[PDB]
């Protein structure tokens, strides 16, 4: 867990994202897909967008980025009391999309990268500490449900 002070740093940084969720969303997906090409293959509707420039030219990709960060923001705002929002996501990523936990690790690092990239010098050490914790929490709770389901990957 996170202290209230850590949660207040998480939500304060999330406010920066909300200034433009789609722009942040697109950056996260691109970092993921260029950094770990294997992840693109799980998306049937984007697997043909193998380079950064192709990825940038798709509003469909950008609306998916929007969906991803609006879901995440909604989870962060629960401050760890997220059992109800997390179970459906774990189940669908495990059973429908077949997303190994490693990919969640990847997107987690991608978010940190993007925050530093879009707000250089504005994402403090303290802020980073708290955001990291928050994503680890998220990952760890998804991990528990994967285990329940035996999604070996
Ligand atoms: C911050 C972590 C993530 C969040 C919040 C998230 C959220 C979502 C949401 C809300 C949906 C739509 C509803 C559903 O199908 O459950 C979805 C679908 C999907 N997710 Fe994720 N996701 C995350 C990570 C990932 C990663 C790392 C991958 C793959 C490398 C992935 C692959 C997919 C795919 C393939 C679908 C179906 C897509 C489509 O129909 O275009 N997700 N995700």
């Amino acid at each position: 867990g996170l202290s209230d002070g850590e949660w207040q740093q998480v939500l304060n940084v999330w406010g920066k994202v909300e200034a433009d969720i789609a722009g942040h969303g697109q950056e996260v997906l691109i970092r993921l897909f260029t950094g770990h090409p294997e992840t693109l293959e799980k998306f049937d509707e984007f697997k043909h967008l193998k380079t950064e420039a192709e990825m940038k030219a798709s509003e469909d990709l950008k609306e998916h980025g929007t969906v991803v960060l609006t879901a995440l923001g909604g989870i962060l705002k629960k401050k760890g009391h997220h059992e109800a929002e997390l179970k459906p996501l774990a189940q669908s990523h495990a059973t429908k999309h077949k997303i190994p936990i490693k990919y969640l690790e990847f997107i987690s690092d991608a978010i940190i990268h993007v925050l530093h990239s879009k707000h250089p010098g504005d994402f403090g050490a303290d802020a980073q500490g708290a955001m990291t914790k928050a994503l680890e929490l998220f990952r760890n709770d998804i991990a528990a449900k994967y285990k329940e389901l035996g999604f070996q990957g």
